[PDB]
């Protein structure tokens, strides 16, 4: 009775509502993609009957199709009725094609029922020739299909369009599956893209730079990836089932129906996706520097976009000059170290935001910081020569490497978070110091080339800048010490010249020698202490054999290391006069401030 009707329903069971396609390889090592609708096709009832006679087999078939309809109706409640219509038709076709030996779906009950139905038809006709049986089944379908279809939709004719009640034309399964898949695809494609619009709006307010927009963008991307592999399978199976030919332009026509040329063009992300899903203060510029205008045009690579710059969380290097910092918390573990002003003002952006641990986001952020650092440096020192600009870019490049590797001496608020957020990218559950270090170290090696590529884009004749890799391998402090030398010698030269132009001006007309001399005394004493600190570390560290594997350093007096590595000091000897409260040439002049 009605109770027994429930039995039919539950024999097959409630259907999953989501529309998905599952790809597996069959016994012949051949990959196929089956729709979940086919996986859940209502066939269980065949297994609950002895199928004693052909009348019975017919009766059970009638129950199967009619039940499939009910379950499809419950599945598609709340969905556009066109969907229920198509699934009715497509399931009817699978009943036909899985019955007459044209089925890509395999395993589980699909083969359990198939094999059973074949065995019963062996009994019915007493024929074991599989080919003959298949023909017998084809004839049987011919005579029963009209009644099977009619009964399948008898309770739902009113819920579908008049035209959907017409029995489906007979076609190969793969043709029907491709069509169904195409429809499933375009629907989910629209939906996922509308979410992108909703959350990204027009992406004119850096929406794509935040999770609200990046999530639907990301969902859309993966869906296209999965979809592309799926269509490849289905499209190859078509050719294979037609002597390796696109019989009747089926595949071709289908591509033109959607205004596309082929698989590739079918999944090529349009301009609109990039416009809505690329964070314009990271992704857009990265693409320019690696693949676009900036790549081969220094002028363009050098031009700064203020809005993007401040969006990312950095600003121009101030015209003011910060002192060297020899008194941070880092002096606890590394006494004698002096942080370069350049390091104190290094652009890292909002590193505290990469807490979700996505490698692509992290890479995108690092390259962003690297680009702006380069541009900002280029802007600050645009009036310097190629060799200097080159070395200045390498300084920050190497510091970045030290920050990512976790060897950076400063461990400031933003550096630390950069390091820790790379640890987050690492999903390995072994999380001791050395284990995490090794990961970061390997990660930098895999990315350090691109980092240099984008930073080197702001230099004339990029290949002029060499051994950036070797330079990065040099202990940070040693790199800084030399940086300090060049900075010291330079500013000393400047201050000497300042005295001259001042002396010559006074030498003619009107004349505070004491006041300028005073300012210099303060400066030189400050630099003297900085020098002493770093010399002490260089010496103490050297004695601990920390520089054994470093040529052009082993057993070289600190002040010698400077005169060599520091070009700017080539003409200076670190005497005991060098740090005099006044230059030896202006010693007497700074004295006798009576004139």
């Amino acid at each position: 009775t009605f109770i027994q009707k429930r039995t039919h329903l539950f024999a097959c069971g409630i259907k999953r509502k989501s529309i998905k396609w599952i790809c597996r390889e069959n016994s012949e090592k051949i990959t196929v993609c089956v729709p979940d609708r086919k996986i859940q096709l209502c066939i269980a009832n065949f297994l609950n009957s002895r199928l004693e006679t052909m009348e019975k087999f017919k009766e059970i078939f009638l129950i199967s199709v009619n039940t499939e309809a009910k379950l499809l109706y419950n599945k598609n409640e709340g969905k556009d009725p066109s969907i229920f219509c198509n699934e009715l038709r497509n399931s009817f076709s699978d009943f036909r094609n899985s019955f007459i030996g044209d089925d890509m779906d395999f395993g589980g009950n699909t083969d359990r029922v198939k094999g059973y139905i074949n065995k019963k038809f062996s009994d019915y006709y007493k024929e074991k020739n599989v080919e003959k049986l298949n023909n017998i089944k084809k004839e049987w379908w011919e005579k029963n299909k009209a009644n099977l279809w009619n009964h399948m939709i008898v309770n739902h004719k009113g819920n579908i369009a008049k035209e959907c009640a017409i029995i489906p034309a007979e076609e190969p399964q793969i043709n029907l599956w491709i069509k169904e898949w195409n429809e499933n695809f375009l629907m989910e494609k629209k939906r996922l893209f509308l979410n992108i619009k909703d959350k990204c709006v027009e992406n004119k307010k850096y929406e794509a730079c935040f999770g609200g927009c990046r999530l639907p963008c990301s969902s859309y991307t993966s869906f296209m990836k999965k979809s592309k592999t799926q269509m490849e399978v289905l499209t190859n199976l078509y050719k294979k089932k037609n002597s390796g030919v696109d019989k009747n332009n089926f595949l071709n026509d289908l591509f033109k129906k959607n205004n596309k040329n082929d698989l590739d063009d079918f999944f090529k992300n349009e301009k609109e996706y990039d416009d809505l899903c690329d964070c314009r203060y990271t992704a857009t510029i990265i693409k320019s520097f690696l693949n676009g205008p900036a790549k081969n045009d220094v002028d363009i690579a050098s031009q700064i976009n203020v809005n993007d710059l401040r969006g990312f969380g950095c600003n121009y290097k101030s015209n003011n000059e910060k002192s060297w910092n020899c008194a941070g918390t880092f002096t606890n573990k590394f006494p004698g170290t002096c942080e370069p002003p350049r390091r104190q003002t290094l652009c890292l952006g909002r590193t505290y935001l990469l807490h979700r641990g996505h490698e692509e986001d992290y890479k995108e952020h690092l390259l962003g910081a690297s680009i702006y650092e380069a541009q900002l440096l280029k802007y600050k020192y645009k009036e310097k020569d190629e060799n200097a600009l080159c070395s200045i870019i390498q300084n920050s490049y190497a510091d970045l490497a030290d920050i990512i590797k976790g060897s950076d001496i400063i461990k400031d608020y933003y550096g630390k978070k950069m390091e820790e957020n790379l640890n987050k990218v690492n999903k390995d559950k072994k999380r001791n110091e050395e284990s995490l270090k090794i990961f970061r170290e390997k990660w930098w090696d895999e990315n350090k080339e691109n980092v240099w590529k984008v930073m080197s884009a702001v230099l004339k004749n990029k290949e002029t800048c060499k051994d950036y890799d070797k330079f990065q391998k040099i202990p940070q402090f040693l790199r800084w010490f030399k940086e300090w030398g060049d900075d010291f010698c330079e500013k000393r030269k400047e201050k000497i010249y300042s005295f001259e132009s001042f002396k010559v001006e006074c030498k003619k007309k009107d004349c505070t020698c004491k006041n300028k001399c005073s300012e210099y005394k303060k400066w030189i004493d400050l630099k003297k202490s900085e020098y002493e600190k770093q010399v002490d570390k260089y010496t103490k560290d050297k004695n601990k054999k920390m520089y054994d594997n470093i040529d052009e350093v082993k057993n070289k007096e600190a002040n010698v290391y400077l005169k060599e590595k520091s070009k700017e000091c080539k003409d200076v000897n670190f005497d005991d006069k060098i740090f005099n409260e006044a230059p030896n040439e202006y010693e007497d002049m700074c004295k006798k401030c009576d004139e």
